[PDB]
């Protein structure tokens, strides 16, 4: 019954998921002046040319665009990562107004939304086994600010009418996630967790420094989605973000000088 409301939101999650108070929880605030440049970090290799999207699903918390991860098509490697991580899905977190919505913050700044491209380490064979490992996942996080429209996002925006409520899905083939990337791949990285229950501490976070711009109209359509199922009282899907969590004994590294 976890969600984002007063009675089931982030402040309650620890009761069913005690790791919510663990040692490597996400998201965090990125304090830009103390994130040291690490010249040993490699350029990020984002290889999405062969990505096969399949479907888009409203899961009652966000919407997921799902990919065929049965072969090494769309993969992330390099950067802080050892080996190869396969893209399984992407989703967003966003706010009720433009001044909040992101999960990570940058010098306490909240962006209007945040895109998460979720990948699993192929050395573990399946996603379910990967989430039993401290290096099982790599999530590429990209901030969204409101300004000019993002052309590569419009196909997502236009299908949302068909998945308004929890449990609805639609065929979503031939979507190219390269259209959601900014120009620069400069990033910050740190070890963390899933930002929704079960909050598992599996994730190498890679957060890009450069936001993408989306239009007010694009994010307004996100905010017309529903957390509820069909036939139930309408609860707009907004403010589906977890606030920043204590950094504890971690360092955030920058890929850029
Ligand atoms: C854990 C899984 C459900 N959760 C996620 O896959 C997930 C992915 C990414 C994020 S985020 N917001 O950090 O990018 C959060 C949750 C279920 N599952 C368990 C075994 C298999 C499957
Ligand atoms: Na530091
Ligand atoms: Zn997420």
């Amino acid at each position: 019954h976890w969600g984002y409301g007063k009675h089931n939101g982030p402040e309650h999650w620890h009761k069913d998921f005690p790791i919510a108070k663990g040692e490597r929880q996400s998201p965090v605030d990125i304090d830009t002046h103390t994130a040291k440049y690490d010249p040993s970090l490699k350029p990020l290799s984002v290889s999405y040319d062969q990505a096969t999207s399949l479907r888009i699903l409203n899961n009652g918390h966000a919407f997921n665009v799902e990919f065929d991860d049965s072969q090494d098509k769309a993969v992330l490697k390099g950067g802080p990562l050892d080996g190869t991580y396969r893209l399984i899905q992407f989703h967003f977190h966003w706010g009720s107004l433009d001044g909040q919505g992101s999960e990570h913050t940058v010098d306490k700044k909240k962006y209007a939304a945040e895109l998460h491209l979720v990948h699993w380490n192929t050395k573990y064979g399946d996603f379910g086994k990967a989430v039993q490992q401290p290096d099982g996942l790599a999530v590429l996080g990209i901030f969204l600010k409101v300004g000019s429209a993002k052309p590569g996002l419009q196909k997502v925006v236009d299908v949302l009418d068909s998945i308004k409520t929890k449990g609805k899905s639609a065929d979503f083939t031939n979507f190219d996630p390269r259209g959601l990337l900014p120009e620069s791949l400069d990033y910050w990285t740190y070890p963390g967790s899933l930002t929704t229950p079960p909050l598992l501490e599996c994730v190498t976070w890679i957060v890009l420094k450069e936001p993408i711009s989306v239009s007010s109209e694009q994010v307004l359509k996100f905010r017309k989605l529903n957390f509820n199922g069909e036939g139930e009282p309408e609860e707009l899907m907004v403010d589906n973000w977890r606030p920043a969590q204590p950094l504890k004994n971690r360092q955030i590294k920058a890929s850029f000088k």
